[PDB]
C-alpha cells in the first residue's frame, strides 16, 4: 500500500538523522572507548556485572538494519553505553571519567535533535 510506503519513508528519514546523530556523538569519544563491544575474552566477567552491555558499533548495526523506530529507542542505547560504565569502573578511572564527558557533550547534540525530530516529524 501506499500508507505502509509513506512509513517507510518516515523510517528512512529518521535512520538518516540518526546516523548524523551517531557520527556526533562518537565524536564525542575521541579515546574511543565506547567504539567497540567490551571484550569478553578480556573481561571474562563482564555480563556478571553488566546484563546489557552497548557500544557505538552494536548501535551502528542496528541503525544500518533501520532497527530504531523512535529517538527513544537510540537514547536509549546510548544511555547504556554511559550507565554501564560508570557501574563497572570506579570514578577515579579513566574510562568512567570518558563516560562522563560524553554524557554532558551528548546531552547538548540530543537536546536539539529531539527537537529535529518533533520539528520535521
Amino acid at each position: 500500500s501506499m500508507e505502509q510506503v509513506a512509513m517507510e519513508l518516515r523510517l528512512t528519514e529518521l535512520t538518516r538523522l540518526l546516523r548524523s546523530v551517531l557520527d556526533q556523538l562518537q565524536d564525542k569519544d575521541p579515546a574511543r572507548i565506547f567504539a567497540q563491544p567490551v571484550s569478553l575474552k578480556e573481561v571474562p566477567d563482564y555480563l556478571d556485572h553488566i546484563k546489557h552491555p552497548m557500544d557505538f558499533a552494536t548501535m551502528r548495526k542496528r541503525l544500518e538494519a533501520q532497527g530504531y523506530k523512535n529517538l527513544h529507542e537510540f537514547e536509549e542505547d546510548f544511555d547504556l553505553i554511559i550507565d554501564n560504565c560508570m557501574k563497572y569502573n570506579a570514578r577515579d578511572t579513566v574510562f568512567y571519567r570518558a563516560a562522563v564527558r560524553l554524557r554532558d557533550q551528548g546531552g547538548v547534540v540530543l537536546r536539539q535533535a529531539r527537537r529535529e525530530v518533533d520539528s520535521i516529524g
